């Protein structure tokens, strides 16, 4: 149908916008603390602590599979990254502190993407 393709022309376009948004958030992690999943080989007990791991490379696999139906879904994954970190790691660590930093620097980019999505469609 022509109505099916139009929703596809929109999902495609949403996805173009989230790649920009992701790229911009990834930039706020120059240390690449959040760039790959936590290794179970290096942290065997991780899954005893964290029930839903997440990382920028996982979010990107899903993003290119057009797997984000809206901005809320994408926001949940990004917040997982932050929130997983701040539970596993203590306050005085470099890991926890990079999460706080990424969160604060994220919310600007996210504030304006919510307006670009609402504005566009």
């Amino acid at each position: 149908s022509m109505e099916q393709v139009a929703m596809e022309l929109r999902l495609t376009e949403l996805t173009r916008l989230l790649r920009s948004v992701l790229d911009q958030l990834q930039d706020k992690d120059p240390a690449r603390i959040f760039a790959q999943p936590v290794s179970l080989k290096e942290v065997p007990d991780y899954l005893d602590h964290i029930k839903h791991p997440m990382d920028f490379a996982t979010m990107r696999k899903r993003l290119e599979a057009q797997g984000y139906k809206n901005l809320h879904e994408f926001e949940e994954d990004f917040d997982l990254i932050i929130d997983n970190c701040m539970k596993y790691n203590a306050r005085d660590t470099v890991f926890y502190r990079a999460a706080v930093r990424l969160r604060d620097q994220g919310g600007v980019v996210l504030r304006q993407a919510r307006r670009e999505v609402d504005s566009i469609g």
